[PDB]
C-alpha cells in the first residue's frame, strides 16, 4: 500500500545517479575548455615573444645600413678632394713644361745667334787677310819704285 | 871739282825718301794689327757676353727640373694617402656586409622557427577537435546507459 | 475489495507515465546540450585555423624579402670587386706612369748637365782667342820695332864707312 | 892734266858702285821685312781659322741636346694625357658604382621597412588569436553556467507538479 513509495525513491535514485553523470560531464567539459585556453596562450606567448629579436635584428640591419650610406658618404668626399688636388698638381706640372718650353727655345734662339756670330769673325779674318795680301803687294810696289828712282844720266 | 859733293846730296836724298817711304810703310802695318786686335777683340767681347744669358736658362732648367720632382713627389705621397684610406673604407664595408649577411641568417633562422611554432598550434588546435569529438561520443555513450537502466520488472 | 487494487494500480501507472514523459524530457534536452557544446567546439576550431592559415601564410613573403635582400648583399659584394680591380688596375698605370717620368727626369738632367758642360768649354776656348789676339799683337809691335831697328840701323851705317 | 880728271872720274865711279852694293843691301832686305810681315799675317789667320772652327763645331752638339731636351718634353706631355685619361675613365667608372651602390641601398631600406611592417602586422593578428582565446573560453564558461542552470532546473522541477 504504502510502499508505492519504493517506486518513487527508487525513481528519485535515478536522477540523482543521473544528475551526477550529468554535471561531472558538463564540468568535464568546461575543464577541457579552459584547458585549451591555458595550453594555448602558452604557446601563443612564446611565439610573440619571438618579435623583440626580429625587430633588434631589423634595428641592426637599419644601423648597418645606416654606416653603409656614412661610407660612400666618406668616399665621395675622399675622391673629390684627392681628385682636385691631382688636378691643381695637373696644373703645376703643366705650368712648369710650358716655361721649360720656353726656355729651350731661347737657347736656340741663342745658339742660330752664336752662329751668325762665329761666322762673321771667320769672315773678319779672311777679311783681314785679303787686306794683308794687298797690303804686301802695295808694299813691294812703292819699294821698287823708289829703285826705278835710283838712275841718273842719261836716259 | 868740289861739286862731286852734289852727286852725295842727291844720293843721301835717295835715301831720306825712301826711309820715309818705308818707315811709312812698317808703321802702317804695325798700325794695321793693333787694328785687327781692336775690332776683333770687340766682337769677341760681345760673344763671351752671351755665357751669362745661356747660363741663366740653363740655372732656370736646373729650377724648373726641380719643380717637376717635388710636384712628382707631392703626387706619390697623395696618391698613396688616398689610396689608404680608400682601403681603411673597402675594409669597413666589408666588415659591415659580413655583419649583414649575419643578421639576415639570423631572420631566416627565425623565420623557419616560426613556422614550426605555426605549425604546432594547427596540430594542437586539431588534436583538441579531435579530443572534442571523442568526448561527444562518449558523453552520447554514458546518457543513452542511464536511459536503458530507467527498467523495471520483469526483464 | 477487488477495486481497492486498481486504484493503486491507476496511480502507480499514472505516476510511472508522469515519471517517463520527464525521462524523455531531459535525454533530448540533454543530448542537444551535448551536441552544442561539440558545435562550440568545432565552430572555434575553424575560428582559429582561419586565423593561423592567414598568419602562417606571412611567412612567403617574409622569405620573399630575405631571398631580395640577400640577392642585394652579392650587388653589393659584386661593386666592391669591380672598385677594387678599378683601384688596383688604377694604382699600377700609375705605377709605370711615374717610372717612365722619373726616367725622363734624369735623361733631362743629363743633358741640362752636358749643355753646362758645353757652356763652359765654350768659354775657356774663347778666352784662348782672346789670349792668341794679345800674344799677337804682342808680336806685331816686337816685330815693327825689330824692323825699324834693322831699317834705321843700315840707314845709319849705309852712309859711310862703318864697322 | 888729263890725269887729274881720270882721279875724278875713279872716284865718281867709286862712290856710286859703294853707293849702289848698300841700295840693293836694304832693298833686298827690305823685301824680306815685307815678306815676312805677310808670313806672321797669313799664319795668325790659320792659327785663328783653326780655333774658330772648333769653337763653332760646337753647334751640332748644342742642338742635338736642345732636339733631346725638346723631345723628352714632349714625352712628358704624352705622359700627362695618358694619366689624364686615366683619372677621367677612372672618375666615371667611380661615378657609376656610386650610383649603382646607391640604387641598391635604397632597394635594402625598402625590403627592410617591408619587413618592419609585416613584423607589426604579424603580432596584431597574434594579439587577435590570444583574444580570441579569452572569447572563447568566456563563452565557454558561460556556456557551461547556462547549461547547469537548465540542467538543475528540470532536476528541481521535474521532482513532482511544477509551474
Amino acid at each position: 500500500l504504502q510502499v508505492i513509495e519504493e517506486n518513487n525513491q527508487r525513481h528519485k535514485a535515478m536522477l540523482d545517479s543521473m544528475q551526477e553523470k550529468f554535471a561531472t560531464i558538463i564540468d568535464s567539459s568546461l575543464q577541457s575548455v579552459e584547458e585549451h585556453a591555458k595550453q594555448m596562450h602558452k604557446k601563443l606567448e612564446q611565439l610573440g615573444a619571438m618579435s623583440l629579436p626580429d625587430a633588434e635584428e631589423l634595428q641592426n640591419l637599419q644601423e648597418e645600413l645606416a654606416n653603409e650610406r656614412a661610407l660612400a658618404q666618406q668616399e665621395d668626399a675622399l675622391l673629390e678632394s684627392m681628385m682636385m688636388q691631382m688636378e691643381q698638381i695637373k696644373n703645376l706640372r703643366s705650368k712648369n713644361s710650358i716655361s721649360m718650353s720656353v726656355h729651350l727655345n731661347k737657347m736656340e734662339e741663342s745658339r742660330l745667334t752664336r752662329n751668325h756670330r762665329i761666322d762673321d769673325i771667320k769672315s773678319g779674318i779672311q777679311d783681314y787677310q785679303k787686306l794683308g795680301i794687298e797690303a804686301s803687294q802695295s808694299a813691294q810696289a812703292e819699294l821698287t819704285s823708289q829703285m826705278e828712282a835710283g838712275m841718273l844720266c842719261l836716259d
